[PDB]
C-alpha cells in the first residue's frame, strides 16, 4: 500500500517526511488525483490545497478516488472543507479545522486561505483559523481584554488574507485604536513566540490517520 500527500503550507514536506514516508506532492490542483489512483496508490491524505475556483480540487475527483476503492483523508485546510463537504461519501475528516466547519462552527475558505511562496510552499500570512485560536490563548494568559480580543479579531476576518499577519494585526490595531500600543507589543511577542498553530496540529493528525490505514489492510 502506497500513500500520496498533498501539503507544504500546513506542515512543509521537510517535517511531514520524518513522521511519514509517503509521497509528498505540492497542495492539490484539479485533476491531480486521478493520476495516483491510476498509479495504483491505496490512500491519499488531502492536507493543502489551491482555493481558486478553476484550480481547485473538485468534488467528482474525490468522489472517483473513492468509488476505486482509495481511501481519502482530508484536514488541516482544503482537506478540512472538503471532508465537511464529503464525510458522509466516505472521506474521513480528523483535526479541530474539520470539526468546525462539520458542526457549522466556521464557514468557507476564507478561513484556511494564506498567501504562500510559490516555490517552496511556505505560508508568508497567518490562517484566520490559527489567529483565532491565538488571540483565545493570548486571552487566556491575560494580554488581551474580551473587548481587545473581539475587535481584533473583526479586524482579522475583515482583512484580505495575504495581508493577515500578526505584526500587520497589532499594527493596524494599534492605528485604529483598538489595543494600547505596548500592550500590542507584548501581544505580538506571545503571537510570534506562542502560536497555537491549528493548521499544523491537525496536518499532523492527517498523516497520523493516513499512516493507520496504510497499515490496515
Amino acid at each position: 500500500a502506497r500513500a500520496v500527500i498533498f501539503t507544504g503550507n500546513s506542515i512543509s514536506h521537510e517535517d511531514a517526511k520524518k513522521i511519514l514516508r509517503a509521497n509528498y506532492q505540492p497542495p492539490v490542483r484539479r485533476f491531480q488525483l486521478e493520476k495516483f489512483v491510476q498509479q495504483g496508490y491505496k490512500v491519499i491524505g488531502i492536507i493543502d490545497g489551491i482555493f481558486f475556483d478553476r484550480a481547485a480540487v473538485g468534488h467528482r475527483e474525490i468522489l472517483s478516488a473513492l468509488n476505486a476503492g482509495v481511501k481519502v483523508v482530508g484536514g488541516a485546510s482544503m482537506g478540512a472543507l472538503r471532508a465537511s463537504e464529503l464525510d458522509t461519501h466516505g472521506m474521513v475528516g480528523v483535526g479541530k479545522v474539520y470539526e468546525w466547519y462539520r458542526d457549522g462552527v466556521i464557514e468557507s475558505d476564507d478561513e484556511v486561505a494564506v498567501s504562500t511562496n510559490p516555490d517552496t510552499f511556505e505560508p508568508i500570512s497567518v490562517p484566520l483559523v490559527n489567529i483565532r485560536e491565538t488571540l483565545k490563548a493570548a486571552l487566556d494568559t491575560g494580554l488581551v481584554s474580551e473587548k481587545e480580543h473581539n475587535a481584533l479579531l473583526d479586524l482579522a476576518i475583515n482583512t484580505y488574507y495575504p495581508d493577515r499577519s500578526y505584526l500587520g494585526l497589532t499594527k493596524e490595531g494599534g492605528k485604529k485604536g483598538l489595543i494600547p500600543k505596548e500592550k500590542g507589543k507584548q501581544l505580538l511577542d506571545f503571537c510570534l513566540n506562542s502560536e497555537v498553530d491549528i493548521k499544523r496540529q491537525d496536518a499532523v493528525l492527517v498523516l497520523e490517520t493516513v499512516k493507520k490505514l496504510i497499515e490496515e489492510a
